[PDB]
């Protein structure tokens, strides 16, 4: 319908920032430096969706060559994050973005698209299932300093 | 006891420990193992008691995003298997120590890992090995395809 999706760019950095920061909180300067890197990374995809003149959603994805939990192939496409403004969550925009993300990943001859979500974000689990993802594994991460 | 990297000569020693940890065909395991042997960013250690291989550890340097970490790249613990009769031996501590020395050659400052959510045994082990929990997540997949 009345929506369009385009890759993010320098012209749309402000739009992308607003949405990105609602998903992952950080300083503008930190987000912005990261976003410029992503623009120059061929294995990253960053899409915005518009309704009228308004940015309403964003998707970020990557191509992962390192092992991803739950997958059977490598490389795979990987959903790094998706955010749709609350008032626009009944528009199928998230489906439209994932579809375009899959077309992108196919260029790399990927056959699987993987993703993850925080264990307690059960709403996001429901959203993944609506987008056609099936749960593979639940895991707990650990870390330690060596230096 | 004796900890040494896997080699073309220890490939079967490695395989019959590896296949008890991760499910794959022998053919898939071996093709992967050969590649892993040549990869500078992949570690594979075996431990030997007398002359039996009684444990293995695999690790890597991960350059892509790792949940819960604060730096990148990072060392990453991919798996540890110990034969049941040696699980009270402390061999896993000795393997992890060596894996840290290995990761330090790259100026890594952080060593990460994960475990299945339902593998409470591995959770204890990670803590015993000096790791602290960071994040819990659920993975998903769909065919494109
Ligand atoms: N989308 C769901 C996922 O969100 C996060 O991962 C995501 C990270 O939070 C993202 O990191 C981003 O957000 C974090 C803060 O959360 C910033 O510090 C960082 N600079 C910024 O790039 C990173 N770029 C992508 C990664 N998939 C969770 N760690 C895991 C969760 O399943
Ligand atoms: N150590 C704990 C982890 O074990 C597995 O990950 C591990 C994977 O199972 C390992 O993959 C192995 O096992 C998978 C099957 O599980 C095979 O497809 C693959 N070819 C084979 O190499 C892969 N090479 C390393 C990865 N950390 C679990 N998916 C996650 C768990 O936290
Ligand atoms: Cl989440
Ligand atoms: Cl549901
Ligand atoms: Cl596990
Ligand atoms: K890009
Ligand atoms: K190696």
């Amino acid at each position: 319908q009345g929506m369009n999706i385009k890759p993010a760019s320098e012209a749309s950095l402000k739009d992308w920032l607003e949405l990105r920061n609602k998903l992952w909180s950080d300083s503008e300067a930190s987000h912005l430096q990261e976003m410029h890197q992503l623009l120059a990374e061929k294995y990253a995809l960053q899409l915005l969706a518009y309704s009228d003149h308004q940015a309403i959603a964003m998707l970020e994805a990557s191509i992962r060559f390192e092992y991803v939990n739950g997958t059977e192939t490598s490389p795979v496409g990987f959903l790094e994050g998706i955010y749709v403004l609350p008032a626009h969550r009944r528009s199928g925009v998230a489906t439209m973005l994932i579809r375009q993300a899959e077309v992108w990943a196919k260029q790399f001859s990927c056959t699987e698209f993987a993703s993850d979500a925080a264990l307690d974000n059960v709403i996001s689990h429901a959203m993944h299932r609506s987008l056609g993802f099936q749960e593979t594994e639940k895991v707990v991460y650990f870390s330690k300093k060596i230096d």
